[PDB]
């Protein structure tokens, strides 16, 4: 029970972690459209 | 609180980041998100 914004947040971490420039961006692009509050702090 | 001084160039980009999504830049974000991914920098997106 997981919900879309939260998917979409691990995909934006795990995308930028590994790498993914493409999908790093038009994952991000999605959680802004929905204006998502988050939290983004390094590991 | 981190004054501008004592931020790393990393943890600037997260918060520009953080806004970007927050305000519906979708551009802005898109960019950050890549300068970022780009570095294979470890962060942690977190729903508030």
């Amino acid at each position: 029970n997981l919900t879309e914004r939260e998917e979409l947040a691990g995909s934006l971490a795990r995308a930028i972690a590994g790498g993914d420039e493409k999908g790093a961006a038009q994952v991000a692009a999605v959680l802004a459209q929905h204006r998502v509050a988050l939290s983004v702090q390094l590991q």
